[PDB]
């Protein structure tokens, strides 16, 4: 199948056999993309293995595919293989099923939900105020991911069930333990290799995650029926069925997880590289909220320089990197054959730091989303959270919930880079956009 | 997955870890059917390894499964694993591509072109009558699988390339023996356990057929396209594509093959053992074609009887014994819930044999079909050549193409049981409806 670019006509780099580029992932994802990007031009392909990939990278093209013909053409992602009951994950379901559990989940997630949870998410905030501050006395830089990490564990195990326990402090909590049971091993890079091994794992009961945990969840699903995306899921049946609820459920615990901690940390190491911003928004968050008063669903939503901060790293950190969805039939798009069976990308990560739309792109700087430049940005090069029908749909609930961290942390700490601290900050290397050496900074009470 | 008729309410015999009822084989497809049919009624459920199969009987929601809802649930067959280019072939596409071949081959099969197939499938008779001619007067009785199959291989190779061989007399033509290059291996019946490792004979180069034949065919194509199945394929590209044209011809080979020769047996064991039909069929034959006449399109059309005695043994054997579809989706059809990757199977022999529409199923009986009779006849249950969309397509073809035969042959010889005929005759045990042993018949000239 190595051959199928080149009788169309694409662009690319020359696969191996067997292979097909995968040896060029040694730089990471990313440095693949831009430099396929340099290279071959708007559109290329690869092959992952035997699987042929076409990059695109023209807006009303991307706007084809995420938006236009999503139902009909490009409705589904890479079936990464049967491995289990996670079928029935929203962000892993096809077709019809997947709009069965979208249009069920899609009220959990409105501003009106968001704004009743708004209360529960404050307060582990102020549980945050209190842990990084004791290893802010130390004296000794903070490692971020850990902090963060604990807060993140904190929010989505008291929002998709109502558990509320402060995990940094509580170390083994039955349901901690449960809960915090490498995606840089080489088993993922066998499985784009072998795609035909991956019948044999769901037959030989290589069950994805032990049995363990989730049987622990179902069961502790059973007990907790008798304001959080569980209730709002269990009224809902009053339709879905209870093991579809615990397969939503692990998915916001892996999506509430390492985004909301890598995210974060991604901006306290802009924030300390760039003391600038990092007052200009302490002043702006003590104009909103004077004299460190507690943050509101409104007060969040009322600062700008806060939506840039956020909007520019998410720009820099894309964590998804890629949108992906596979076309279902022969189809053209905007002036090209796109045929049945090939997994069409979006290269996130690539077209955010692309010259071609962005001043130096490597710099961060919030005013490119100042209410005078967000016109010039185009909607489809901009897709931190994608696009069309099968976007984030937590986008309003992920962007919340840092905010609100990042207001109570600002309202009583300065962050400033320290010894220990990996200036500039590298991406690590093999396909999670997280930070090579964790982000640690010296922090200082206010 | 074994749970999922004791969970649907659904009876059926209770299988095996991971052998499902498999092992239910060892009396033969045919006789497993009709054992599940007397003891669970009219629809049950087993598993061919994993896979759950779920029969029906009720003509109703079978002509719902094969009519009604072929377009929107039952439109595919089961896909016995991708092997190779054979993917293109009418009888195994799915969805839109099964339509877009069936839509291009519907044409080569009209009365039309059937009509103008005459003259070519007659010069054959005449061959064939003179083979058997030579084995009849060696005194000894006939294996008459050798000189029908010699027939049915010169028939075919004719109507779809225009490659006119005498193939008995001409051992090896570089044809002939590329076209002669067992389906009760058990490598089938391991296919059915394992599904899982399909995948990898299709990447480990194991390709369906040698690539001596294949590539004979390929090359062979090329050279012929400088009436028959291949010019109405080559005048409609003037679409269709060259690879595709050898998938399809593949199909017709084996289609016309052991479908024609295994039917001719058969019939010339009915009318061996039923002298009084035998020659009440040469009494219209020689009515209708006066002294060994020609028979024509016209003709053939005209021998009722002929018909009746085709029609009663097709019903004691039809070959192909099932007819399936596979579940696109979640439906509920005549007041039950199909779930989705369900085979729905009709079991057309058992069907064929069932008492509860025929009466004293296992004699052979060719009134059943006089026009007085044929109104009592329900359509989903006599299927010999299934029902809806999907059914055969070639089924005129094969009907002109097995009569001819049987006038030329019945015009000059009469057909008797010999000492080694196998009375009663014997069905096959493992997979293919063909005789035990193979039919043998005294042959005397006229
Ligand atoms: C900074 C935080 C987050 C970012 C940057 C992010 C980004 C993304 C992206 C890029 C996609 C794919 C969109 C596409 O393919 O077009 C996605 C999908 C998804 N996200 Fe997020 N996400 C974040 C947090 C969350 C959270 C907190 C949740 C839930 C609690 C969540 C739930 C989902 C779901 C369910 C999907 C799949 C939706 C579907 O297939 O219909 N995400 N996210
Ligand atoms: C006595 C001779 C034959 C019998 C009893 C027979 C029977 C059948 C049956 C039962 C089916 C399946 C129908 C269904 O699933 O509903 C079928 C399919 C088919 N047959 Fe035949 N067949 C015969 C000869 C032929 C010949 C000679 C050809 C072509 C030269 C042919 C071409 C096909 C094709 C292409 C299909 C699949 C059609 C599709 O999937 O759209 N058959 N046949």
């Amino acid at each position: 199948s190595h051959g199928l670019f080149k009788k169309l006509g694409i662009p690319g780099p020359t696969p191996l056999p067997f292979l097909g580029n995968i040896l060029s992932y040694h730089k990471g994802f990313c440095m693949f993309d831009m430099e396929c990007h340099k290279k071959y031009g708007k559109v290329w392909g690869f092959y992952d293995g035997q699987q042929p990939v076409l990059a695109i990278t023209d807006p009303d093209m991307i706007k084809t595919v995420l938006v236009k013909e999503c139902y009909s053409v490009f409705t589904n992602r890479r079936p990464f293989g049967p491995v289990g009951f996670m079928k029935s994950a929203i962000s892993i379901a096809e077709d019809e099923e997947w709009k069965r559990l979208r249009s069920l989940l899609s009220p959990t997630f409105t501003s009106g939900k968001l704004k009743e949870m708004v209360p529960i998410i404050a307060q582990y905030g102020d549980v945050l105020v209190r842990n990084l501050r004791r290893e802010a006395e130390t004296g000794k830089p903070v490692t971020l991911k850990d902090v963060f990490g604990a807060y993140s564990m904190d929010v989505i195990t008291s929002t998709s069930f109502g558990v509320n326990i402060d995990s940094l402090n509580n170390p083994q909590d039955p349901f901690v333990e449960n809960t915090k049971k490498d995606f840089l091993d080489p088993f993922f890079l066998s499985i784009t290799v072998f795609p035909f091994l991956i019948p044999i794992l769901e037959v030989l009961n290589i069950c994805v995650f032990p049995r363990e945990v989730t049987n622990f969840l179902r069961k502790s699903v059973k007990r907790m029926k008798e304001v959080d995306f569980l209730q709002l899921m269990i009224d809902s049946q009053n339709a879905l069925s209870d093991l579809e609820l615990v397969a939503q459920s692990i998915i916001f615990i892996f999506a509430g997880y390492e985004t909301t901690s890598s995210v974060l940390s991604f901006i306290m190491y802009e924030l300390a590289t760039h003391p600038d911003v990092q007052q200009k928004l302490q002043e702006e968050i003590d104009a909103v909220l004077p004299n460190k008063a507690p943050p509101t669903y409104d007060t969040v939503l009322q600062m700008e320089y806060l939506d840039m901060v956020v909007n520019e790293t998410l720009r820099l950190f894309p964590i998804a990197m890629r949108l992906e969805r596979v076309c279902k039939k022969d189809v053209e798009i905007n002036g090209m054959f796109i045929p049945k069976g090939v997994v069409v990308m979006i290269p996130s990560y690539a077209l955010h730091r692309d010259p071609k739309y962005w001043t130096e792109p490597e710099k961060f700087l919030p005013e490119r989303f100042s209410k005078k430049n967000k016109d010039n940005i185009d909607p489809y090069i901009y897709t931190p959270f994608g696009s069309g029908p099968r976007n984030c749909i937590g986008m309003r609930f992920a962007l919340m919930n840092m905010k609100l961290a990042l207001i109570r942390v600002l309202q009583n700490f300065s962050f400033k880079p320290c010894k220990e601290t990996q200036i500039p900050l590298k991406l690590s290397l093999g396909g999670l956009l997280q930070p090579e050496k964790p982000v640690v900074l010296k922090v200082e009470s206010r």
